[PDB]
């Protein structure tokens, strides 16, 4: 009896195009969940930010914040098992939320990402009661419920995709035990039983679906389980008619390791699907106030592949999130999902698209077909990703590269 | 000893800039190579048109391929052995001067190279005497000496070289017996010495040089051969300070196969250059009135990567030749130079920039890599060779690629 | 539901210890996987001696051979589709069985195996109905059946693997149209789901299991296929307990082509394994009438490694079966078995260890790896395995190298 | 004008039989370059023992040794440039030679192998004068005068051969600066202008010779520059009729490494040459009280290969230096000669057979062919070379791999 529903988060005083479609909140999803936990409740995240003094900023728009740290209090007040992964070099480190948590009774690891692979530990997924789970770009902030746009998958009742997330999240568990390393073979435990070639085949409501987790980086994957670059690959190379793309940042570059490199390969596989197979590519991209001008050169070559007369159709446009009162708060009005879309299946992923995403920064990422079934009235999961993902072109969010009119809140050329 | 000079051919009604470096007219070393010859010339070409009414135009400026078959003729009918190796599906397929050739007394062999690799042979390197070696992207053609603008090098008495190069031809003209198919290995007889590791070593008129041959498809490549991908990629990759290329074509797809895949090795080794090393990146391409305008795209993708704050600077500008009066005379006035320039290398190369060129069809490439001497007067080849590189990029027959203006002789999309 | 036995067979008067190890019979096996056949059978043989008369020795023993070419009549009574693949250059010539069954309305067809890539067809496995496969050293024989030692591995109700190894099957299939050659690359259709690095996970009868094939030449192995040399080398490089392998003929050269060479690739792999890691090796081979003397040279090199002080600890024996009043049968009284066993993975092959095997000829393999269930359950293959090989290496029929007995059967020095 | 002569060193107590061929010994050659030497000498050494009282030993058999560095102060004193490379961690740690030279005024610079290439300066070779140079196993030792047995060659009056060593000694020194790491490309001089394809041609004492140098480890080889591993897999590899071989250890793994690995190169290289070319391979490998009783096993396989029906031949000896009364000197009384004879080419180097001497500490070796002159008196130094082995070989110091006898002062068995 699984259940899927996609669900994302719209950023304050965001409005989009009348008769436009939309998706299930966040907040409301993650106090459903929240409510629903009986057992245990098992989270890895990058950082937590979940009340606004852990910034520093005095602002209303945190409330929904501590409604749902007071809600993980209250729930560990009811003897419920709460287990959280956080990678060592965090993110916001002015924050008491996991002190606090850990001092009511949750148990809290700090994995040691930074040191066994010089990354970081950027999955955000969760595995409620070991049958219902969360998987989404959001992290465990108030921003994100508010501030910042987010994009995730959420699961209900369906017992063997929460085991094989489970398995990773062990990994993450058994990772961050003082004085650790990385096993050169994993044990017969973490081993996942679902991967791209055998997906886990099921009933959503009476639909059938294949699913499959992808896991990076691959020092980190045990044995059969997708890493995450053959995942986007995979998806990528199966198209035969469009491949939709968004996400926060991207360019084929090494950008914490030193020295650079180049990195051509998630490049390489959209112009060889665009040019080979004909297929309508189309990339999104986020603009704020903390994005790096370096960038625009690249998706200015990818835009200059296009050639109409050729059958060669690659569009490339930015979204631009506007500010407006919300300058205070920093790192916030960005467009964060990352996903893509593709006529036969649909990727939520959660690490961006870069070189240490996908070799040094842990990540995780799930792919779904919903193939037609025996409802004609029920419309597949691609489908509704597609029309998210329309909705954001056909907004006047999203600006052209030639497009840099004064206004937009953003470095662009910087 | 071992002697090397550049040689161009500069079409007629296309002066240069005064106070241009010049190099040695092609004809005149064509010349002078048929005269010193004593022994045996061996020649390997992709098409014969020496005389104009083989092409069928009445022309004057065929005279100089008519004194060229007329000094073949006289060089046959002094007892001197005469070899040609030709590609089967040939181009000028009205030629008769090597009917005339073969009837004075010259061995022909048509190389099946369309039923052996669905390839051509490109080749068109010279070996006389098994001591003196000219090789260049110049057909045997009297428009390739009068009407279109070549590059190449002659090397004078210098046998090692000569000996390698007569090795790579004993092989195109062993593929030529009638009914012979592709061995699975090569003889120890065809092995060449010098490679990518081990490259001749010389001292060229009192100046240290160091050179080696190239060849390619991977089928005819015998053990200790250098692919001319693997030459092209090693000299790009050793570059530290710029990389100047010229080439008629730059397709990083490949032209001939089906279905057409993409093939982004060579666009990888530039895009990989010019970001991690900071090399300065110039490349020039060459424009007629029967040019594919699906090349101007990538050209544009590759130009688009020319951020200067971070220091990645490449820069492409295409190379045009007017027309005149030169209308009647076909597939002329073009730039056929075929080259790349580095701070430590030479290449000097027949093949284009294409996949099947490296993939299918047969090509030569000659690394040559020059230090400065005990003399203090001379200058380096790759000396030569930039100044060449400059002088064509600051003429006034180059322009960039929104540089489009009425006049122009490219096809220009369209 | 797939469920892996393990199968083999006993010549006859050959007794074992009391209480020794057994597996099932090859014949029962082969009978019931005919039997459950309703829709295909396709079958890749060596060659076809199924009736004792086709030899030319008439004995009881072929009572099996008949009892098996009526069972295959039978099916192809009921309108049951039988598709054969045969090397062109067969053993034995005096073959009607095939003639019967294409006159019954067999599909056999002769592989060229000899003109395309000089080599033959060793390749012995069954796909039954889409869904059963047997794969072993055995080609369909009685001699095979009674007189001759073999091991094999039949898997039931495996769909998702019988298709795996379906399309190697095509691939024999499409080489046997009259009038082709090796295609340049595979197409789609023939590409692998399973190799070494995401091998195919199943719960077989409650035991946890990876497994997945092989191929070879490489010029007969599609994309995503992993070759058999590659497989074998993983496999021994991934052992880090012991290594136990036992085979029909172990050659360091090449045992066809000429001239001949040397090829230590296994040798060089078992010997790094032994020393390195500290493995223990054990190596059993087969010794006929028909063995050549020159192969114990090479044995008693690789024996001579044994350094007890050092961790350096390798044993080879040599396995004779008697002949007694058999010896009117011809090419019999041997050990067919080609497998080796570790602690981490089981490979049951159907090729000898040449270069020949690896290089010209076409084989399969088979790697199992199964992990001990939550259940007790019973032993895991590679246990079954290990069990087989000691009961093996303790028969009174296996003999060290120095141990030449005067009494004994094979050829020894000549 | 150059003249190539071959020194070796016989110890004391060691008769050789009647009849025996005979070279000039090594330190009557040494003192002769000494006095020759009238511009500047430059040495390098594994180490600097020329005295007793260095180890701390009184003997009758140093007076050699005390007598070269009475020499060497001489040659100070006449104000003659003397330059010494040695490496860092040097066997002989309580010798005071390098300081008494250093004081009289010679130039002594420590080359800290041990921390750029984690091994040792195993060269052994001098250049007096750039005229002269001396390269053999001897070290500055005067054990290796007159109580190791011991070979080396010395070149007269050849100019280009002095200025390749010099390059290489040039090298050593540069390394040997304070506070220096390894160039990533070495200077223009540095590169050499022979190497195995393009050797040095000279009428030494009348008759043709071709001669090349040779360098490790790779780090260390600049450009043009021969790998020794290259140069004896080439000499193995060209050998049509024998391959004799003499080195003081053969393992064919990693000796001074964690963890150790299997090292077959040289192994492998030789068997394939013993059976596809049916070369008559013999070792002659040293034995000592200090002898590593774990190579044995090695030497067992390699001679296992042996068959005379096959048309094999790989016998292999032991060379056994009787200890006598000088069982007080430690290190001593051992065969350190390292060379390779064949009918084509002569091999003479300074390092063992091991993946250290050729992975990172660092030597050298040089190749000479002869071929017969003219004049037929001047016996080439190939066959000088046969006949000194043939000497060793038949001489009742060398054992067999069977004999064991008790009075052999040696390991064998530990
Ligand atoms: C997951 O399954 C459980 C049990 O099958 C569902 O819980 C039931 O929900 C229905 C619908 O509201 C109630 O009428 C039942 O009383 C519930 N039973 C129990 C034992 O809780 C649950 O709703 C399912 N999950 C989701 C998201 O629907
Ligand atoms: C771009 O794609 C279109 C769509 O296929 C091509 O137009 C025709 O498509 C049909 C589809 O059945 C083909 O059978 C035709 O061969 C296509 N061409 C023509 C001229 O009808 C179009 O040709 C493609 N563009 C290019 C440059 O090939
Ligand atoms: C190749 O070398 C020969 C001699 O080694 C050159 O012949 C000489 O050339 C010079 C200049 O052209 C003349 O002054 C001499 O009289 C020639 N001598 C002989 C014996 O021929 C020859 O020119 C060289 N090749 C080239 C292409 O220059
Ligand atoms: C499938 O099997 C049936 C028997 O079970 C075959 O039936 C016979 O076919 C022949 C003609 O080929 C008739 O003369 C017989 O009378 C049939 N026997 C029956 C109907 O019992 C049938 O031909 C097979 N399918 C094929 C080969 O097409
Ligand atoms: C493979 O699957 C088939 C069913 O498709 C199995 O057949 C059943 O086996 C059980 C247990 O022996 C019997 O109780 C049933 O009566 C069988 N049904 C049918 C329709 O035959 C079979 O046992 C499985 N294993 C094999 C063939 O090895
Ligand atoms: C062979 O291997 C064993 C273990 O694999 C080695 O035993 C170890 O020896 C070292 C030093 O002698 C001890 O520190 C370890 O505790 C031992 N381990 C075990 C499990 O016993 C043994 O030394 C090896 N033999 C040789 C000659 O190296
Ligand atoms: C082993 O070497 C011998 C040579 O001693 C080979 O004998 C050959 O005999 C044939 C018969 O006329 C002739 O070619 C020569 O007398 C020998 N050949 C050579 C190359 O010397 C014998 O054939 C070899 N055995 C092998 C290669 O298996
Ligand atoms: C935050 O702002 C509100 C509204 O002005 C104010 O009442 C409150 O005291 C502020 N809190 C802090 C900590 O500044
Ligand atoms: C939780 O457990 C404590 C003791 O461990 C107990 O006092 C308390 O009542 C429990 N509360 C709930 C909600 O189970
Ligand atoms: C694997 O899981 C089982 C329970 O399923 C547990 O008993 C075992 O200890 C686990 N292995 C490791 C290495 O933790
Ligand atoms: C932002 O500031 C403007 C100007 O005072 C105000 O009209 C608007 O309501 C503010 N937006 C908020 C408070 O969300
Ligand atoms: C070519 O043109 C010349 C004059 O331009 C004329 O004399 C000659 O006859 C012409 N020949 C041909 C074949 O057209
Ligand atoms: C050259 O060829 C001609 C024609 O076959 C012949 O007559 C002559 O003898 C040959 N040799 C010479 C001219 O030295
Ligand atoms: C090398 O061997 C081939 C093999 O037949 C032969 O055709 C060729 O002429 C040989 N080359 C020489 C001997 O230079
Ligand atoms: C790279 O760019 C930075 C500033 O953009 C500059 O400081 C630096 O010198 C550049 N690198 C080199 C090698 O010049
Ligand atoms: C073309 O012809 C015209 C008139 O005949 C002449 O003025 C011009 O110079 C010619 N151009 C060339 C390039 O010869
Ligand atoms: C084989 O069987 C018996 C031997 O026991 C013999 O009499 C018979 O004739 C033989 N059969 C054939 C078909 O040759
Ligand atoms: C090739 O693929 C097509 C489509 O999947 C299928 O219809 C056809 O039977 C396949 N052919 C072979 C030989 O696998
Ligand atoms: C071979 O001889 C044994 C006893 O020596 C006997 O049991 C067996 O039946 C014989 N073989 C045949 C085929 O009869
Ligand atoms: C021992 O050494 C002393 C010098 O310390 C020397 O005089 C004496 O001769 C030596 N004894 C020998 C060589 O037996
Ligand atoms: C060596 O140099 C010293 C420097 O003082 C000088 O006294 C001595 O005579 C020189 N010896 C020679 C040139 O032989």
């Amino acid at each position: 009896s699984c259940q899927l529903v996609l669900v994302e988060s719209i950023p304050q005083d965001l409005p989009s195009a009348a008769g436009s479609p939309s998706a299930q909140p966040l907040g409301q999803a993650w106090l459903q969940l929240l409510d629903t936990a009986q057992e245990s409740v098992h989270v890895a995240s990058y950082y937590w930010s979940l009340t606004g003094p852990d910034i520093g900023v005095n602002d209303s728009s945190s409330q929904l914040g501590e409604a749902l740290l007071q809600k993980l209090q209250q729930l560990l007040g009811r003897n419920i098992s709460l287990a959280v992964a956080t990678s060592s070099p965090t993110l916001a480190r002015t924050s008491t939320d996991l002190q606090v948590l850990a001092a009511r009774g949750a148990h809290v690891r700090q994995v040691p990402m930074g040191r066994l692979t010089r990354g970081v530990l950027h999955s955000k997924f969760w595995v409620v009661d070991g049958r219902h789970i969360y998987m989404g770009s959001a992290n465990m902030d108030w921003r994100s419920l508010t501030q910042v746009k987010e994009l995730g998958a959420v699961i209900y009742n369906c017992s063997h995709l929460a085991q094989d997330l489970e398995k990773t999240f062990q990994t993450y568990w058994v990772l961050g035990v003082p004085k650790a390393v990385l096993p050169k073979t994993w044990p017969q435990n973490f081993s996942s039983h679902f991967n791209r070639f055998q997906p886990f085949h099921g009933l959503f409501d009476g639909v059938p679906t294949t699913a499959y987790f992808s896991a990076s980086p691959p020092a980190l994957c045990p044995q059969g389980r997708t890493r995450d670059l053959e995942a986007l690959l995979a998806v990528m190379g199966s198209a035969q008619e469009f491949i939709y793309a968004s996400v926060m940042e991207y360019f084929p570059t090494t950008r914490f390791s030193h020295p650079p490199r180049y990195w051509p390969v998630l490049d390489n596989a959209l112009r060889a699907a665009a040019f080979g197979k004909g297929v309508r590519v189309r990339l999104l991209v986020g603009c704020g106030l903390n994005t790096d001008p370096t960038m625009f050169p690249y998706l200015r070559s990818l835009q200059a592949l296009s050639n109409p007369a050729a059958n060669v159709s690659v569009d490339v446009k930015v979204f631009i999130v506007p500010v407006g009162n919300h300058s205070n708060i920093p790192f916030s009005r960005v467009n964060h999902s990352k996903f893509m879309v593709t006529e036969k299946a649909a990727y939520i992923g959660t690490s961006n698209w870069s070189e240490d995403y996908f070799s040094s920064t842990a990540g995780v990422g799930l792919v779904v077909t919903q193939s037609p079934g025996a409802q004609p009235a029920g419309a597949t999961v691609q489908e509704q990703l597609r029309q998210l993902f329309e909705r954001d072109w056909s907004s006047r969010y999203a600006v052209g590269l030639d497009g840099q009119a004064p206004g937009q809140d953003c470095v662009w050329q910087g």
